[PDB]
Formats: structure tokens, sequence, C-alpha cells
RNA sequence: AAUUGAAGAGUUUGAUCAUGGCUCAGAUUGAACGCUGGCGGCAGGCCUAACACAUGCAAGUCGAACGGUAACAGGAAGAAG
């Protein structure tokens, strides 16, 4: 599996004392093959995060049906603010996206993409939106079927 | 063969998500200014005062329309070193 750190953020709450502060890590796996998932880890150290974000985020993996490591279809996503748009690309198109959902898109296998993020690009959502774009992606075969086709009257 | 094409980031908070403005990364120009400055090719060069303008030049040509002959170049006559 690859796996990319995509944010760490330092949060605090207040206590009698004064504050304490921890540390939120974002990162996401994948096989670069149609597999991806994300792990959210909270922690008082900078690489427990880290640790915990990558063993959540192995074990919460979902399965994208492919095609040439680009999409199968234009695909729109959204969560909580975050709302984004994703289309299939030519081969050495690279990835257009912006750094999360590049980092979803390299680890899940797509190699070729065009996207944009709209609404907020709070990284934990915009993460959420991208996976939740790719999973409900139809490849020819489902879609055949569910309608009772062949592949070829599709 | 001839529309293969779309990236975000910083900043409100003790921290959060949202909302929302401000700001930045890009491309561009008849540019200007600062520092610096070797050569070439190709292009460009009053965006303001349609303000005022010295001087030179930017519209002539035809004798195969015409009377002519001021030039000067021949030609013919008539005479002087
Ligand atoms: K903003
Ligand atoms: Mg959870
Ligand atoms: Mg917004
Ligand atoms: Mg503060």
């Amino acid at each position: 599996l690859q796996e990319k750190l995509i944010a760490v953020n330092r949060v605090s709450k207040t206590v009698k004392g004064g504050r304490i502060f921890s540390f939120t890590a974002l990162t996401v796996v994948g096989d670069g093959n149609g597999r991806v998932g994300f792990g959210y880890g909270k922690a008082r150290e900078v690489p427990a995060a880290i640790q915990k974000a990558m063993e959540k985020a192995r074990r919460n993996m979902i399965n994208v049906a492919l095609n040439n490591g680009t999409l199968q279809h234009p695909v729109k996503g959204v969560h909580t603010g975050s709302r984004v748009f994703m289309q299939p690309a030519s081969e050495g198109t690279g990835i257009i996206a912006g750094g999360a959902m590049r980092a979803v898109l390299e680890v899940a296998g797509v190699h070729n993409v065009l996207a944009k993020a709209y609404g907020s690009t709070n990284p934990i959502n915009v993460v959420r939106a991208t996976i939740d774009g790719l999973e409900n992606m139809n490849s020819p075969e489902m879609v055949a079927a569910k309608r009772g086709k062949s592949v070829e009257e599709i």
C-alpha cells in the first residue's frame, strides 16, 4: 500500500490550568489499483497521530472500479461543505487536482483525471467528498447488469 | 489532422465546522520607474493637450491639345582679335 500524509493540525482544549495542545493527522492509503481508504488520527504527539491515522486508513478501504488509471465517467462528490467534481482524462494529462484530492486519486491508482473542489476545501471533508465520488462511480458492467442488458447494448 | 480540457493556499477561533470578505501563487501590456546592461533577428514606440506650432519637405504631370520662346543645346544666314 502507498501511504500519504495529507494534513497535520494542532488542536487545543482548555482546562483549569491552561491549554492542552494535541495533533491530528489526516492520511490516505491505497494499493494503486482501485482500492483506497482514509484515516484520521489524534494524539498528543505528531508521530503517534500519524500512526493512528495510518492504522485507521488500512482497515477502512473501499473499492473503486477504474478504467486505465482514469475514471469511468464524470462524478460529483459531496461531504459537509465540500463539493468536488472529477472527470476522466486522456493519457499524459496527469492528476489535475488540488492537494487533498490529488493524494486520494494517486494512492487509488487514478493517473489521469481533471478535478475541481468547490465550496469548502477543508482537507478532512474534501477527502470524504472525493472517496464518496469514487465509490458511487459505475462501471459499464454493473450498469449492464442492473439494466439487464449486454455491455455492447450499453 | 484541425475546442485533449478545469489544482489551490494564507488570514476571524483557546480550538472546531460553516459562512464570508480581504490577500497570494498564473497569464498578459503601446507600459513607467529602480538597479544593471554584450551582440543579433523580427516586431513595436505621444495611451496625456482634437494643446500651440519656427523650419524643410508630403501633388503633380502632359510640347503627341495650344499660342509661344524666358532659359541653353544644336542648326542656317550676316559680320568683327
Ligand atoms: K477564505
Ligand atoms: Mg470516524
Ligand atoms: Mg468558501
Ligand atoms: Mg489567534
